[PDB]
């Protein structure tokens, strides 16, 4: 028990699928689950435990921002005893190298948040993912067939700015897309000792100024999801 | 349009209570307004629009945390053209001169943020509500009977934390509580040109460890509530 | 006794009037006060006890800057048992809905000094004035039909600057003017646990680039005078 | 003309000593030059021009601390032309090589201000005297037989603090005393293209909790004062 | 030409071993390479050219600390075109779960420097290898039976401290060691379009006490050398 | 012993000369001293002792960047007892004031790095030589007939950077060039009480875009290494 946790301790497997959007968390539930129960819904963000190809699999909703998404994977880490996290997360593209709906592997997370100085002696943490979760992506990528975009995401505290040369920099240093929980998620992860790795589908593209519609960024990143399912098996 | 509200133009009235929790604006939605109206759902996050003592007053949820509260009224606002906004929310009491369900009234929000810094050249941003606002809550608080407890809170990107002294400093500042959006609603409405305030009622105690549940945290404020209605009329 | 005021324990009253130019301070003796008492001139900084209506009032200089502000209040709190501080300065606009002469209740005081970091683990500290003496300001000034104009100031450790698009930002987010002490008035306030608030009249137009004299800079702002000791009656 | 100096062009002498405390100013002005003007006196901060052997010389005050001071310093070359600046004011002394009373002469002003990362870039600024001046200082001081404490003062936003170990890490640094200007008015004549050097003599000790009285602070630093008069001849 | 290289443009091959010590750099020429060529000695920092099994690979020495690594690497990247480099350093143990001689892949580089900050506009840039050479390090490491200690370093700019708790705040949070350049090395990188990858052999043990001596400094990572080679075949 | 350095504690005398180029250390032990010996060579950093005029003196290489500076005079004073350092640097003129070849006497060392803020508690350290050392050297070049260009230098960890308003702003405040150990030096030097000065030669003109040649840096400045080894007599 928690204030933002429904769940009872043993309701999430020890390996759980993560997104902003509950509604996508849902969506991956209903679709691609076996049996899906939801075991938690405070605040109206589902979390779900399932299986999938005979194997355990809990999926959990984590909110916008590093601080939201803070707060339920510390729970899910210190209370709910969860030891591998993938978030599968929507992020805006700032390379001419990625196009809509691509996928990316974020092995690093830079940001404008101040939350991992405060963590970290106001030094330069750098936020990365476990190495065996990104190989496990990588070779069931290939495995499967799926091309993946693999690179620096910048997360931020803002997903509304009238920056224009701040995105030309992030760009120049080999950072893909812009999202905003992948530093504190790895942040997160690092202190309490679990794996977590994000991927996220381009979801709007800053260079051409496409932008998906809501129910889209729910329904059009299926082979992620697949991917995310493939090497939880 | 926009990519987390599915309501459309003229759906919001100029007027809107906002809380983190969805589940409590749709708890108010029910309870308290006449005929309400389920505008936008993306993510789970709901609002309403509706009329209370013939007034027509708007809801809508913002979620954890100063950059998910900052898509919210970024976009209610640009948007959405709302003008004011009265949070009613949650926080943890770190004065002994205040006990659960005890009602804050957030006249500046601290912040451990980097998100002012970022706006507003690396200087001080003092985050404050709209002076009327304030007068009016005031005026109605005691026109009703409520005791108010007014002072500064801290806005956190953290929800979990091992610090002590710190929060004692805190106090020794004249901080009531602490919570996690109202620096980023005050600075956003500063940017966009309107007028907004912070209410909290306490749900946690960090002196005495008291806690609310995820349902009293929906149910037990309705003086709260009430409160807010009255001043939006 | 301190090194920088003259005056014995008892000598000020618990309510005083504070301004940077001890030559206005000597002013508000003069012309408004009965029977007021020189206490103290150390460093040339004057401050008077007197009475107006009957009613006790200290009236105290506190130099230029946040640190010379920061030194006087701290002594006239912690050691001349000081509750309620009413600084009545100048500044210079930066909103076009303000002319010379207005006079700006200060809701906060954002700054570019370091002192509230300092004070405050490196966080952004929200110097705002105590709300009952703000409230009491409100009231007392529309009681006498002066009209007030309300909202944050820029407390800044430079009069001298070839800044420009950053008066703009500030004026974007709210601030009407800038001076110099308000800030460390409010955070030095709160630190010890006395009420303070910060009228201040403006004396500079940075948009018009009007400009008081220094003589004028004393006698322009009996309204400001009148208000303040009118609300400590 | 300024808001904050009376004097006209060409009522400076191009070399100007300074004191925070303008009664120090008004005593070297009375005792040690000959037919000495009171040149400036807004805000009670006085100035004066006189001879002293003949060759003319100014005084001028500064208040206490950096922002006062900058203002001050900025006027005098920006406007009144003056080109060499040499404070003579109090520290409290951090080191058990210096009593009270001894002349320390400041080759380096470290701060906790932010006015220096403001003005360069948020680097770090090393503040420092002109060479010649304190070549000058070091030589008169010899031909006049006055013991020197040469090195580092720390230039605080603050006289009060509980600060302990910060002092001791402070003299672990080779700096000697605290006071409260030195680094703005090195940062300003350099900024200004002046020649500035800073002395200060010990009226407070925080080893031994020794505390000169304010007259005391006006009285008790004659051969300071004669150094940099012999100086500036 | 420039000023810290003496090589022609084409004598170094686009693949680049990179040490610290030049000495370990003329070490791994003599022993490990067929007919090595000093292609440059400025400095006394020496570079190689040679084949491996058949296939060209270039050495250089970088210095300690990042600045040094900086300048090294900005050259031969933008000069001499050099596209794959390859660190193989020395570090010092704070996990308990590595020891003396323990070969480290650096998935991340976090730093005390202002480096990147400066870089990257004040914000958090996660400084990160090349995906692909990590890959390929970990297969080869495999391929050879070579135990591979997979996490964090702390690059710093200091080599000796006083610091204890920070080393166990650095442990916590999966920092395996310390050394001076992999973040510059993994920044600059980026900036330049370059494929950077840092192994460190651990030198010395913070927590038992152990530390290798100068030359064994040099000759006690053969393994890591040989793994280096046998990924750039 | 240490990590760094071959010698054995004796092997010093109490007063060296630094370069950051072994190379012009070496260039120095055979063309100015008396039966010079290397006493030390680890990472090819050659050190030497010997006599000049009779009197014993040391000379040792500290590498290029304020990292690689602060081991090597860590351990000169600590392990090796050294109390005087003496820098005969290079560096890049940022005035016109100065030419190439020119010697510089910096007296304060401005810094890009965050070396000293993490020293001295997030303030600003002033970073200042020995004031002897510099009055020595001051005396020793008149009474030689040289030519000393004095001021700051700005201490920076990028040789290379695309930055150009920036420099106009450090020479705006009196600094005739950049390198990239003085401020380390210093710091060093004032924590463990030793006396250390700065001298640099200029090496490029960032104005006129004039360099020298690699060799150049190591034979230009003679009257550079006569007036170091003159003033240690
Ligand atoms: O454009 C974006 N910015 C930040 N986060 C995002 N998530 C999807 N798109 C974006
Ligand atoms: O304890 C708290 N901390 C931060 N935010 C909160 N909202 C309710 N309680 C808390
Ligand atoms: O223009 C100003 N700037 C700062 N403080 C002031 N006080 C009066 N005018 C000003
Ligand atoms: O103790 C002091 N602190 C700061 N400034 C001072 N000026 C004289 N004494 C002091
Ligand atoms: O202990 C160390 N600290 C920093 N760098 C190092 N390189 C080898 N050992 C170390
Ligand atoms: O141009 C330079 N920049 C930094 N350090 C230097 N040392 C010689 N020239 C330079």
């Amino acid at each position: 028990m928690t204030p933002h946790i429904n769940a009872k301790i043993g309701d999430f497997y020890p390996q759980c699928l993560l997104c902003g959007d509950p509604l996508r968390v849902s969506y991956i539930a209903k679709k691609f689950l076996q049996d899906a129960k939801e075991i938690t819904n405070v605040r109206n963000m589902l979390g779900f435990s399932g299986k999938y190809k005979g194997k355990g699999i809990s999926l959990m909703g984590h909110g916008m921002g590093i601080a939201s998404c803070t707060i339920y994977v510390t729970e899910l880490i210190k209370t709910y005893q969860v030891k591998e996290l993938l978030r599968i997360g929507t992020c805006g593209a700032i390379s001419p190298k990625v196009g809509l709906k691509d996928i990316i592997m974020a092995t690093g997370a830079s940001t404008d948040s101040k939350t991992n100085r405060v963590r970290f002696l106001n030094h330069d943490l750098s936020a990365t993912p476990d190495f065996e979760l990104s190989l496990r992506a990588y070779q069931t990528a290939k495995r499967l067939g799926i091309d993946l975009k693999i690179g620096n995401v910048f997360s931020s505290d803002f997903f509304y700015s009238f920056e224009t040369h701040a995105f030309d920099l992030m760009a120049q240093y080999n950072h893909l897309a812009i999202e905003m929980e992948a530093a504190g998620l790895y942040a997160t992860a690092m202190e309490l000792n679990a794996k977590a790795l994000c991927l996220c589908s381009v979801s709007d593209h800053l260079i051409t100024k496409e932008a998906l519609s809501p129910k889209e960024r729910i329904e059009s990143f299926d082979n992620m999801i697949i991917l995310a399912l493939e090497m939880m098996s």
